[PDB]
């Protein structure tokens, strides 16, 4: 009789279900005594909320949309201790998603020369004009100035300029239910911002912006995807993309010299996906004089813009192969968003392999990945960190029930993993306290604690691209504002025993 | 590493050959006709992938089977699964695995039959032979008499069908949540539960299971069955072995009619709301009926709702007890087992449990994927684990039927067998919907008909035929498939005439 007693049942059972714990991101992790204190309140608060939605028989709520669930996560301790938390690092970010559309409005609106007009799917788009009011091709442009002076209602006035923006006016669950039509609105959103946010002293301050906002939520460092190109003054002169390299390196410094808490940024060149090879291979040629000449401030090169209907991986191989078919090799580091889609044994889901064939040193999203256990096995034994950005993955429609996120049972793998917030600007989050809260609610269990929150934010810190004397300064920076939260949150939620 | 795209190009299709020899099916070598069938599905299958990514609308095979089934039906694709034989359907509940058609056009026109609206406003139904039944919280009215006086049977018996179905609306809109379709689907057993239990019915609607799955090329049924409390006209009350003896019966009175059908076999189930001082008996009774119908009575499984009910840890020392007795009795078991968007909880660590008792089969598995440890004990046992797509769809497991969990399993080659638990419920066929939805969802776009074929062979290799058994009937599927390749390559003109 293999189970005689219930010792003998209950030795097995524990046995198993811990040699689980072990295997998950954070298993390995010996809490001390005071992060013990701080571990039970947040498992007591997790069990309440889990077994209530279960046993009450009502939503989870950490799972439903982020339009119907940032109100609620606000006002309890998980997320108020999530806030407080250090973050280390946000690795994926696009530089004109990454700041409030607050700040959009208040600030840049505010400006002498930006003009606005309602395009033809009645969306507000915004752009700056030195020699005067833009041709009206499209469009009828009007000084902002003047449309809000004549409002007869200036905060109305802003806040519906932020409505019109903002992903999060409505539900895009209900809104826009479909990925082309959610993708639709994404788009539609940077047309609105594109020609305010490229003009040189605005995209200047918003950078900046996206530093302070960050510092503000707890986060130290951020590595940063940017085309860099394109950059225009009021005169109508147009910048190169290593002029846009060094504005974002001279804001970077100065932040950094001001703020000896934070350890900084770098910044990936992306360029979209929608364009000829032959502009692929003009930016793959950029990058390696880049990457050459800014080494540690420029990281490498990555292809953005939406993954399902555009260009593959494949499809450019010869211009991402070129660096290192140099004489002598040219090792040019990628990025590459891979894999965000829910298509399986298609062109989207095979950049993975690709990714990995073109030694990429993270991978944006993978959401595809626990559908290809040969590239887990790669990206585990290389150590390629996967950006999981799980907000995004929800709002732009790759799953809604926030428990079947594709990353959950890569964490339960251990699979090298980062949480960030991808375009937190766009829907009206935080930098990282969003993401972090829902991946610690949604893709970990119910009997997973604060060792799986130090991991991912460790984690954050260890598969940056700091070099070595970098990173070690940056661990220790990170333990000591660890140390600082553990401390101040046993007093603030009265655990000191 | 790639001086040239031939070097590449080896590279990339050597690490997609692992991943596509890996999964499900990935070690079948197809014979020449076999290709050709294969070449037509695989040409198929790319078509619709295509249009839906790159023309950017959704893919039909994974939105909810309300809006998809009528657009499916049409397809090349399910026209080749509809005639392709399936082997055996091994996860089917017996209240749920016939037409709802069938109760309204045949049970509802016996004589006695009685209907009333209850308190929710859906109609119920029962039988009474010794007068109308009390009017104890709903009106009880002959149905004989409410159908000859509506003016217009066609749509009354329409009405009754349109008040039964899950599908008269699309239940991820109309009960949208998780408690909401459960209550539906928990409300729709209700509504059938007294005439469906009333002997010469239930002996009738079985019947209709074997021959519905017949008729969709399914040779073989395992079924769930409470057995007990079938009643007759004059009140008398049956007891379990008497159930048990009447499918028998009609089993083998279908096997002798049709002799092309393998059969069917039972497992005893109980709803897991009971104190476990009653789970207790229903093992002791198991315990006796697996001794005494060896090879008819299968084993024990718990059903009803997992989430908000009983774990099987609740009822451990019963269903301990088997395997504690002086001598030790093996009595099998089938578990329903995570069938479940938690983890962490007691409700997905029921699949821990399930494997310390040795679970034949488990049901569902859901979320088997958060489970890496749980996983590797059911590839190194063989527990086939019971996938019902449409099912986790409609009850609220997932949406975009891409997102299945179950697709990461079939990647790794986990055993699997696909069923569709209660198809009557909500109108699909007896298993061609949940092998079409899991054909063009759970695997990729460049898998074909080697993933149809193991999966049909899976499904009578982890039947619990005994070995001799299990070879009389794959010598019939291996007809009945070598007449289904032969009739494709014909109807399809694929013949190369
Ligand atoms: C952006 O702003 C425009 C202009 O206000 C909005 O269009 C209005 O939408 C309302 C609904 O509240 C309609 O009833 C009106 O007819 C529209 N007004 C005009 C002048 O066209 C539009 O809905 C906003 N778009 C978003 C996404 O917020
Ligand atoms: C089952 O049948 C009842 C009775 O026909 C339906 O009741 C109707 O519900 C609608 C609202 O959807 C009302 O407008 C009607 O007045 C109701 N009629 C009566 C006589 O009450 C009920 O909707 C049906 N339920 C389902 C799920 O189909
Ligand atoms: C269910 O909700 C009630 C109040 O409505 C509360 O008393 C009870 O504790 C809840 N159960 C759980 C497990 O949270
Ligand atoms: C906008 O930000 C710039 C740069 O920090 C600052 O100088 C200016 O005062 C701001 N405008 C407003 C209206 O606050
Ligand atoms: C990838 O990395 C390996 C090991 O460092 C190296 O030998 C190889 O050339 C690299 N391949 C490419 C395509 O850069
Ligand atoms: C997209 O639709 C157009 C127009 O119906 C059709 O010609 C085209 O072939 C479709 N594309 C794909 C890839 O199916
Ligand atoms: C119902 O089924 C029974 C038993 O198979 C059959 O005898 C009877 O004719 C059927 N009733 C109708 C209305 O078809
Ligand atoms: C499970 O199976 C093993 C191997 O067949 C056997 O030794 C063991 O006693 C069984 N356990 C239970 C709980 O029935
Ligand atoms: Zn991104
Ligand atoms: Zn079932």
């Amino acid at each position: 009789v293999r189970f005689p007693t219930m010792d003998e049942y209950t030795n097995a059972r524990e046995e198993l279900i811990g040699s689980e714990q072990y295997l998950r991101v954070g298993g390995s992790i010996n809490l001390n005594n005071k992060e013990k204190k701080l571990n039970q309140f947040i498992l007591r608060e997790k069990r309440a909320i889990i077994e209530n939605s279960r046993l009450n028989k009502t939503q989870y709520i950490p799972a439903v949309s982020f339009f119907l669930s940032k109100s609620q996560m606000e006002s309890t301790p998980i997320f108020k201790i999530i806030k407080d938390m250090p973050k280390g690092a946000a690795l994926h970010l696009h530089d004109t998603a990454s700041a409030r559309i607050d700040w959009i409005v208040s600030n840049a609106t505010y400006r002498d020369h930006v003009y606005m007009c309602m395009d033809q799917d009645n969306f507000v788009r915004l752009t700056v004009s030195g020699t005067g009011p833009p041709a009206n091709s499209g469009c009828e442009w009007k000084l902002v100035e003047t449309e809000r002076a004549n409002s007869g209602d200036i905060a109305a006035f802003d806040h519906w300029l932020k409505s019109n923006i903002s992903l999060l006016t409505t539900d895009p669950l209900v809104t826009y239910p479909s990925l082309d039509k959610v993708w639709g609105r994404f788009d539609k959103h940077f047309s609105q911002l594109r020609g305010i946010i490229y003009h040189t002293p605005i995209r200047r301050d918003y950078y900046r912006q996206i530093l302070e906002e960050f510092r503000s939520d707890n986060v130290q460092y951020v590595e940063v995807r940017s085309s860099l190109s394109g950059y225009y003054d009021l005169d109508g002169t147009v910048h190169d993309p290593e002029y846009g390299l060094q504005l974002y390196k001279a804001v970077t410094e100065e932040f950094v010299r001001t703020y000896p808490d934070f350890s900084g940024a770098k910044i990936i060149k992306s360029t979209a996906r929608v364009k000829p090879n032959t502009d692929i291979f003009n930016d793959v040629k950029l990058s390696m004089d880049l990457y050459k000449r800014y080494p540690g401030f420029f990281l490498g090169f990555d292809l953005v813009a939406q993954e399902d209907p555009n260009t593959s991986l494949l499809g450019y191989i010869d211009s991402l192969l070129y660096p290192s078919r140099q004489n002598p090799p040219v090792s040019l580091p990628y990025y590459f968003h891979a894999g965000e889609t829910n298509w399986q044994g298609t062109e989207v889901d095979y950049n993975l392999v690709d990714a990995l064939l073109l030694n990429a040193t993270r991978i944006g999203h993978g959401f595809a990945l626990i559908k290809h256990p040969r590239v887990i096995e790669l990206v585990k034994s290389r150590g390629v960190a996967v950006e999981v950005n799980p907000v995004s993955n929800q709002l732009l429609g790759l799953v809604k029930d926030l428990r079947n996120h594709a990353a959950a049972p890569l964490l339960a793998q251990n699979v090298p993993v980062v949480i960030s917030s991808d375009d937190p600007g766009v829907w009206e989050a935080l930098p990282m306290s969003h993401d972090m809260y829902v991946a610690f609610m949604d893709l970990v269990g119910e009997d997973a604690g604060l060792d799986v929150l130090k991991q991912l934010v460790w984690n954050s810190i260890q598969y940056s691209s700091m070099n070595a004397t970098e990173k070690k300064t940056a661990l220790k920076l990170l333990q000591a504002k660890w140390n600082n939260f553990i401390n101040d949150s046993l007093i603030k939620w009265k655990l000191t025993n």
